[PDB]
């Protein structure tokens, strides 16, 4: 449980740093994009595995799905409109906020 929670946290930090870096660029390398995606998948999978406030957990999970689905759409595009990029960053900050609120 604690080892799994700290893996999830460390993966989430790497998803945020890779995300923040790509936000500064009108185009990112396939290499950076796929690092971000493959980290996002491992963050999703460690979270699910921890379910192996119920209300805070439910909101966080739901938000994580919405961020992943906006990601699936950006995966189809060589370049992403800054409106899809904003929707994704916005939902993403909400997922980080709810995760951190689970510590307290
Ligand atoms: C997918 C994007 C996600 C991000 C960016 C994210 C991020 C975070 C962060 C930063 C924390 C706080 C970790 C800490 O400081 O200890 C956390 C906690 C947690 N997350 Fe996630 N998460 C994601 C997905 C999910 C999903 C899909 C689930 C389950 C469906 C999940 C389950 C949990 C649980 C249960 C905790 C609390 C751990 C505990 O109390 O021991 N996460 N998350
Ligand atoms: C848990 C959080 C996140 C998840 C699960 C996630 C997931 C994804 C996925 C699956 C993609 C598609 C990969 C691709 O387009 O090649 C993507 C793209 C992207 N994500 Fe994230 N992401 C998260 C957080 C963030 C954050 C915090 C930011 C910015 C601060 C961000 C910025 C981006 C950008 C800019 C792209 C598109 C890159 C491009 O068009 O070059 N992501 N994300």
């Amino acid at each position: 449980s604690p080892e799994l929670r700290e893996k999830h946290r460390a993966l989430a930090e790497q998803v945020y740093a890779t995300g923040q870096e790509m936000l500064k660029n009108t185009s990112n390398s396939p290499e950076l994009r796929e690092k971000h995606r493959a980290l996002a998948e491992q963050v999703y999978a460690t979270g699910q595995e921890m379910l192996k406030s119920p209300e805070l957990r439910e909101k966080h999970r739901a938000l994580a799905e919405q961020v992943y689905a906006t990601g699936q759409e950006m995966l189809k595009n060589t370049s992403n409109s800054p409106e899809l990029r904003e929707k994704h960053r916005a939902l993403a900050e909400q997922v980080y906020a709810t995760g951190q609120e689970m510590l307290k």
